[PDB]
């Protein structure tokens, strides 16, 4: 005997022609909205440092984590990449025990060890690239759709249980900005996603 | 005229990797393919690097292999910093643009690379056992290493090169087989590298 708790965390980096404004805005439209909507929200600032005990406990606060995001060389930036890599292997004992499998069976299970079940991730990007760039057969991608690009970053949440939600995705934010129409579909992505 | 081939080992003592599998291989195709006759250059990646002479070094080489550890389903973070560096920083020399130079912009993206001709390959070593990438029913859902790879695959045919086979030693830690996996990365490199 409210709504979900939520940890967005943002790795936003200023770096060459990316200068981490969207990944910010959206970070906020976020919190914003999903606040509005009831829900507990908690924020990290992944550029700015962390403490990696405290990101672990922040993982067993949240019910549903967003990872907002560039994109930098097909995925993630090394400073997201560097957050996990600290964040996961440390939360060894509480977000994960094992990879799953028995010395007896060794070719089954991989990945079925995790400790986190039940939460959900989901993955908000920003990306030069087109949509079509994504699921045009005869395009770079090979039509794997954006899930496909991004699926080690899947599988490394999915490691300590979780299971994804829809993931939101702005297109050639470089050439075509247009911030109000990523402000609405986001909300409209939030509302259909994060907030029940 | 056997391939001028750059090394990048991106090994790191951390946690539970103490990097020794990875300096292993690295040696042992260095080794290999300085007897079969190629000039070879080699980066580590955790020890430093400069980034103005690592673009000359992708310049210089004919083929690229990364020798790494799989650290949470790909690539260390300090490899991922490497290619957001040098790959960004060698803009004009490794790539010219994201390909679309021209009036359809919803086409051509991943085709502005600079060093097509050029081959990479993957050397990479897991705790997963080569199962958990073919076996339908697993993990991976049967996509294979290359599937699992595929962003880091995607960065580096931006610049315009293709891959060679992937190489991978599986469940490293729990059944370790230094012998095997030696054996059959020179039965590797002799296959793809060696020319
Ligand atoms: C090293 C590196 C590698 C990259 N690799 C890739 C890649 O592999 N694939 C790819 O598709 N892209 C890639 N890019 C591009 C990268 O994805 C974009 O630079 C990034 O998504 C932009 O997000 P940002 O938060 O940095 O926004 P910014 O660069 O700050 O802003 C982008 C645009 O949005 C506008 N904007 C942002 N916020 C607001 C606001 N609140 N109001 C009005 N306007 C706003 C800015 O004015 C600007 O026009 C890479 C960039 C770098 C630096
Ligand atoms: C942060 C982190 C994340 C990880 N994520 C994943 C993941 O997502 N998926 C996954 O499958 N695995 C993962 N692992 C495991 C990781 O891939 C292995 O630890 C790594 O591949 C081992 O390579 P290494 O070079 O560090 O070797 P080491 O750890 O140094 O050695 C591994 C074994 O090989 C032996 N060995 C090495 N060289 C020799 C030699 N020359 N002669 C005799 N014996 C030798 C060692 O004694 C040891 O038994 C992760 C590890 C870390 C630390």
């Amino acid at each position: 005997y409210a709504m979900s708790n939520v940890l967005i965390i943002n790795a936003m980096k200023e770096f060459a022609h990316s200068k981490g404004a969207l990944n910010l805005t959206l970070t906020n439209v976020a919190a914003d909205f999903l606040r509005e909507s009831g829900h507990q929200v908690k924020i990290t600032t992944v550029d700015q440092g962390y403490d990696i005990e405290s990101e672990i406990e922040n993982y067993l606060w949240a019910d549903t984590i967003i990872y907002q995001m560039p994109a930098w060389w097909m995925g993630e930036p090394w400073i997201l990449k560097k957050y996990i890599d600290e964040v996961f292997t440390d939360g060894h004992g509480r977000l994960y025990q094992s990879d799953g499998r028995t010395r007896s069976d060794a070719t089954k299970g991989y990945g079925s060890g995790g400790l986190i079940q039940g939460k959900t991730y989901m993955l908000s990007v920003t990306w030069n690239a087109p949509r079509e760039a994504f699921t045009d057969p005869e395009q770079f991608f090979h039509g794997v759709g954006v899930d496909g690009v991004y699926l080690p970053f899947h599988k490394a949440n999915q490691f300590l249980g979780m299971k994804p939600l829809p993931t939101f995705m702005c297109n050639d934010v470089i050439k075509q900005p247009d911030i109000e129409g990523d402000i609405a579909r986001y909300r409209q992505h939030l509302a259909e996603n994060v907030n029940s």
